[PDB]
């Protein structure tokens, strides 16, 4: 602003994007607009996908076009009404199918140029899909270590008939991993994962390994508040109380948007991105990071081991962010949960209101007014019982990542 | 000036050289002059351009045409109007093309020696720009060790078609760095970047790779600060406010020349010296040397590993600059931001007006007039705290580079 | 390093001007919004090593 003499200066960086809800699409009752490539015979289009997968190149037309030649008519009960966004899916008691959410579209002109025709085989259809959408799985990984999903498809594959079968995949190659930016695969995979995950009794449905991903695609976040409430064992009102940073809290706002229906598990949602509903889905850990630092930094902190893999973003404020999570990870481990709750004829504790012990000032419950009242008390500084619980809870770590959540415990606190 | 007995002394060092600002551009209403050289059959040019690359030497004149010829007629939409300092793009709701922010400009007569026509490809559209544009990125480089983005490059464009490629650049050799003199060249990569950043829901938006260290090239000032905002959890004016040294508030003064459109993303001032706008950009680390030495001091001081790797420049008043950025740095680290935010059916901590503490004479907030006062009142020396607090930051780096910020944090502080 | 010069008391020199631009640095508070200086009352008097 003003310098010593009288001058102003315009203090400011650059801007930044936003991210689209899904209540933003379907306000005009829009579609999904699949765009289906079909109009041929099934048994021929699966002899194009079968051959050629033998070799080492694969078409997208050819197993998207498969895909919904074999999908179609797998029609399963209804017992009750779908609804979502108010696009009505079914009506109860009818036949449902796994393309019925989204209309066909057939395609313009642009069909695939075909090759020959190998053996006519008219039965690998026990294999054959689930292999496509395992193969899909398999493209989303990053790590040759973890490509042991593949050895995982081919022990799942192998025993597809009756105990023999060939692996026609390399394990190092990677032709496939770019059919995941055609928008009309992941619809499909995304149509028969949310098919499939409301009838989990259907026999087929051991298609939906590989199909996983696709769920809650790019949206961490609600998982990590999940997990930060199930492993303290407060409420979501509490964890929701316990925040202390304005970034963290402007983050929950944003994502807690009312008209999203986050909390139906049948419903639109968790396939956001491969139903090509959102581009920027708003509940990602780029979208929403400090709350991704948060959380599990406090459930690393209440020793839980998925959150000791927990990446650390870069460009957050992490030094206050950390002292609000060992604040509440010690209030949460000097006060626990011994209510008594079972009873034949003998009563509680029965405290007979102390409230008044010098030997820490510590209160005797979790509310976080007399928390913040007892720290503020030593001066916003970590108590040497505090670094003592840290270092003790940082000598529990084995071998931590580059740059991990247990990486900056074991740097930071010993 | 006056010694002993009664001579004045003329001191004086040699002078400087200055920087010049995209607002003297644009003052008479100039334009960009690509001279473009054009005037023949695109697939003959592109075999121009595929033969030759096969053996170790290419021309730049034969892939300045090509980049035109083919670059030319992608239009896509137009939302909204663009504007850049009074330059009009578009109108909305029109067709744009990446070639009409700057006019064509026909070439006089300087065309280059052809050589043979090779087997007609009209196919590789796919690949060749691509590979063009991320060779110059490759060119760009200056560690063996950081030719890994050649190896980046070849995994990019090997899936091409569908899975057949072969590289024809050699791993060690520097027949291609040379066209970054080429004003041309840096014209139509500044081009191409500038236009598919404002459309990244294009199909070919994959082009980007390579152009990007076109963006804010010579600008790693404007990042430091943006940076610096990001980690520390302080605003803008704060962080204006924080600066202790007179030669940092005039760089920073220097570097808030209003008219300069420093806020708007869509504009021209990322790209100043690849459209030829300016040649000695106001916003670099050699034109503000130790206002690159704060900012990221005070990151690496706040554990942030990014700015561990920044190189320190030499010429400056480092003692100083270093104590403040220690004092910051404590000051940040000792007062954090707990401020309660969310709430069920209390209040915050109620702070009873203290205003009196001498455990240490710390205030409680992140004021820098309290804490230039209590530092002051040590005799402007850094406490054992403070030295405290800096070694134990220090532990935390590995291994340090030469000239880095790291390896000062780590020499001085322990 | 020239030889044959008067090496001590230059190195003397040396290490009290480089101490003493070390002790005192150069910390005037330089932006501001609402608020002003450190505002030194006139100390001149410390004991603790009589350091300007």
């Amino acid at each position: 602003r003003i310098k010593t003499n009288a001058a102003v200066a315009a203090v400011l960086p650059a801007n930044e994007d936003q991210a689209d809800y899904p209540s933003t699409f379907f306000e005009g009752g829009n579609e999904i607009r699949l765009y289906v490539n079909r109009g041929e015979k099934l048994d021929v289009l699966r002899q194009y996908v079968y051959m050629g997968l033998v070799e080492k190149n694969c078409r997208i037309q050819h197993v998207n076009a498969y895909l919904y030649a074999v999908l179609k008519g797998e029609r399963e009960l209804l017992e009750a009404d779908w609804d979502s966004f108010g696009h009505k899916i079914g009506i109860q008691g009818d036949k449902i199918g796994p393309f019925n959410l989204v209309r066909v579209e057939d395609i313009p002109d642009g069909l695939p140029d075909g090759k020959l025709n190998a053996e006519v085989s008219a039965e690998d259809d026990a294999w054959l899909p689930l292999f496509l959408l395992g193969l899909y799985r398999v493209g989303r990984a990053s790590e040759t270590a973890y490509r042991t999903l593949l050895m995982e498809s081919l022990i799942k594959q192998c025993k597809a008939i009756k105990s023999d079968w060939v692996s026609p995949v390399t394990a190092t190659h990677k032709y496939f991993d770019v059919w995941g930016n055609d928008g009309n695969y992941l619809k499909i995979v995304a149509c028969v994962d949310m098919f499939y995950n409301h009838f989990k009794k259907s026999i087929k449905a051991t298609f939906r390994w590989g199909t996983i991903v696709s769920r809650f695609k790019d949206c961490a976040a609600l998982a990590t508040l999940g997990h930060v409430v199930k492993i303290t064992g407060l409420t979501i009102e509490e964890v929701f109380t316990w925040v202390l940073q304005t970034e963290v809290a402007d983050e929950l706002v944003k994502m807690m948007k009312p008209g999203q229906e986050i909390d139906k598990s049948t419903s639109y949602m968790p396939y956001l991105i491969d139903m090509g509903i959102s581009a920027k889905s708003p509940y990602s850990t780029i979208k929403n990071p400090s709350f991704h630092f948060w959380g599990q930094l406090v459930a690393a902190l209440c020793r839980s081991k998925r959150a000791l893999n927990a990446r650390q973003p870069d460009e957050i404020d992490s030094m206050s962010i950390s002292n609000a999570s060992l604040l509440m990870a010690y209030a949460l481990g000097s006060s626990p949960d011994i209510e008594q709750q079972f009873s034949t004829g003998n009563t509680y504790r029965k405290p007979p209101k102390e409230a008044s012990y010098l030997v820490s000032e510590e209160p005797k419950n979790r509310s976080v007014v007399e928390w913040i009242a007892w720290y503020s008390d030593v001066d916003n500084k970590p108590t040497d019982d505090m670094l003592m619980m840290a270092k003790r809870v940082a000598g529990t770590i084995s071998g931590p990542r580059d740059n991990s959540v247990g990486k900056w415990i074991k740097q930071t606190y010993g």
